[PDB]
């Protein structure tokens, strides 16, 4: 499923996320716009052999298990195909592991580098939320 702008930043908000760990919600909806364009079905081969997953490219060397990667852990202890559903329940979950490790959203190399320092509120502005 792809989503719409708003669509997502109220899913993600009633999943908790919205000023999770200090990250407000445009920070999340402009991860999720430039990882998988809020397309939850989206994959993408790295050159270590790992893939990421999702709304949120979650990467299957750490964080679940997609059975093809040799050496991961699966610390969120899921099948990795479970990130590419419409329900964004299992993603959200496991982003919120990842968040709290250690480098916070520097973890994503597209928010490092598009989110990172921008007005993020844009993202959230003029929906029902």
């Amino acid at each position: 499923k792809v989503f719409g702008r708003c669509e997502l930043a109220a899913a993600m908000k009633r999943h908790g996320l919205d000023n999770y760990r200090g990250y407000s919600l445009g920070n999340w909806v402009c991860a999720a716009k430039f990882e998988s364009n809020f397309n939850t079905q989206a994959t993408n081969r790295n050159t270590d052999g790992s893939t990421d997953y999702g709304i949120l490219q979650i990467n299957s060397r750490w964080w679940c298990n997609d059975g093809r990667t040799p050496g991961s852990r699966n610390l969120c202890n899921i099948p990795c195909s479970a990130l590419l559903s419409s329900d964004i329940t299992a993603s959200v979950n496991c982003a919120k592991k990842i968040v709290s490790d250690g480098n916070g959203m520097n973890a994503w190399v597209a928010w490092r580098n598009r989110c990172k320092g921008t007005d993020v509120q844009a993202w959230i502005r003029g929906c029902r939320l």
